[PDB]
């Protein structure tokens, strides 16, 4: 099944790492270990400011343009990036802006942090109709020594 995990500051706002204002370690744990041994789909930009290919995971790389780097699976379309995967019970996809306005009405799951910060950005998740789906997990973390802000992880499944 296909299954998009995020990042949400308030009004739903997205946006690079470098972008983001928030430093929380927690997260990036929690992104991790719902990641590893998966597929990963993320487009080309998203891609760019990762740097280096995610250790553990077979990253597939959306782009209109041939590949400039051996180290992924380079795409070039929503549905030869789905073949790509093979047979997996989940696929993650795991952004930009415009893969996640892609896949949504594919997927199945969401997984989602919401941090409490209020940021002035671009890019904003899709908005994904309460009808549609219910909240099967949440879970609130306050700020602390090692994470910058409060957040709220949460796992929502299509109805
Ligand atoms: C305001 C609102 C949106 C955008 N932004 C900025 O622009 C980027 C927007 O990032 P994002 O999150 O939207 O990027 P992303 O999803 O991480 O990356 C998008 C790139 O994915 C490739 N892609 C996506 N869908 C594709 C498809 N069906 N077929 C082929 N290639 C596909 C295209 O790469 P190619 O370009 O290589 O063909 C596209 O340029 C950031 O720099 C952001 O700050 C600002
Ligand atoms: N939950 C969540 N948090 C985020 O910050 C993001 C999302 N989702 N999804 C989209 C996007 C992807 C950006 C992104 C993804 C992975 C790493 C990363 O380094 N992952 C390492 C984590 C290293 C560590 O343990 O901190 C990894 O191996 O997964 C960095 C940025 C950012």
């Amino acid at each position: 099944m296909i299954s998009l995990i995020a990042a949400l500051a308030v009004d739903r706002v997205i946006g690079m790492e470098n972008a983001m204002p928030w430093n929380l370690p927690a997260d990036l744990a929690w992104f991790k270990r719902n990641t590893l041994d998966k597929p990963v789909i993320m487009g080309r930009h998203t891609w760019e400011s990762i740097g280096r290919p995610l250790p553990g995971r077979k990253n597939i790389i959306l782009s209109s343009q041939p590949g400039t780097d051996d180290r992924v699976t380079w795409v070039k379309s929503v549905d030869e990036a789905i073949a790509a995967c093979g047979d997996v019970p989940e696929i993650m996809v795991i952004g930009g802006g415009r893969v996640y306005e892609q896949f949504l009405p594919k997927a199945q799951k969401l997984y989602l942090t919401h941090i409490d910060a209020e940021v002035e950005g671009d890019t904003h998740f899709p908005d994904y109709e309460p009808d549609d789906w219910e909240s099967v997990f949440s879970e609130f973390h306050d700020a602390d020594a090692q994470n910058s802000h409060s957040y709220c992880f949460e796992i929502l499944e299509r109805r």
